[PDB]
């Protein structure tokens, strides 16, 4: 019933590993794009299906390989994802949104054939991790066709965004980088309360949460990208009466789950 549907049923244990596709990468280098600095493509294979593209900017002085991991378990869950790097590792938060709208286009444009044959470019979705994730949350206000924004413990001087593009963020309880007290919880109580919205808080974790392996960061990243990419209602399971140890705080306004 449901075109975008993609794999089986899901499980929480199965969205802690990678998923059902098999994923092959592509290197777009820094001389070849413009507005960005280049990244690196994670994408399905094996399939001859189409699948909801992301753009994903990692934070200040990192690279995409800080969040090759999310990536590729992304991708293999049944997504076409583009991980930046920036034009300078110190670009802040509002030019990193400046290139994930660059890396976007460069996905609906310019791709190679191999990743267009398997994107919807009708169906968009941004993430990143600390100022990254500040550069998803402006980017959010500026492309109201975008289907869901994934702050990752972001960081921004702007703590005020207006869009109805569904939002999660994932803030980090012991972050001393970007407090959450500070950055992630005025991000996720500022944005408005008819756009639906998530904060999840992961206990004990640090800063650097999002740049390895992680079981919640991973369940929520790919549960809010399958609602809003994919129409995928089987992953409101995850998202709506939630009750996980791993997570410290919880806070919603419950417009996703109906
Ligand atoms: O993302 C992370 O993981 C992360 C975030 C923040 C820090 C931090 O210690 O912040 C204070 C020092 C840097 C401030 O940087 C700017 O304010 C800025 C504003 C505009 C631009 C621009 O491109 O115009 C550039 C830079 C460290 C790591
Ligand atoms: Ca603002």
């Amino acid at each position: 019933s449901n075109p975008y549907q993609r794999g089986p049923n899901p499980t929480r244990s199965a969205l802690t590993a990678d998923g059902p596709f098999s994923v092959a990468t592509y290197t777009v280098s820094r001389l070849s794009v413009s507005g960005f600095g280049g990244g690196v493509i994670y994408y399905p294979t094996g399939t001859s299906l189409t699948f909801g593209g992301i753009a994903m900017s990692p934070g200040y002085t990192a690279d995409a390989s800080s969040l090759a991991w999310l990536g590729r378990r992304l991708a293999s869950h049944g997504f076409v994802v583009l991980v930046i790097n920036t034009n300078s590792r110190f670009d802040g938060p509002d030019s990193r949104a400046s290139q994930l709208s660059a890396a976007l286009n460069y996905l609906r444009t310019s791709s190679p054939s191999a990743v267009r044959a398997r994107l919807d470019a009708n169906r968009l979705a941004v993430a990143g991790h600390a100022m990254g994730g500040g550069g998803t949350l402006r980017i959010a206000e500026q492309n109201p066709s975008l289907k869901a924004a994934v702050p990752l413990t972001p960081w921004h001087t702007d703590k005020t965004f207006n869009t109805s593009v569904p939002v999660l963020i994932v803030g980090a309880e012991a972050d001393t980088v970007a407090p959450v007290s500070q950055h992630a919880i005025p991000f996720y109580q500022n944005l408005p309360s008819t756009t639906p919205k998530v904060y999840v808080e992961l206990c004990n974790a640090s800063h650097i949460a999002p740049n390895s392996n992680n079981a919640a960061i991973s369940v929520y990243t790919i549960s809010w990208m399958k609602l809003w990419v994919d129409n995928d209602t089987r992953y409101r399971q995850f998202l709506c009466n939630v009750n996980d140890p791993a997570l410290c705080d919880f806070r919603t306004n419950n417009r996703h789950c109906q």
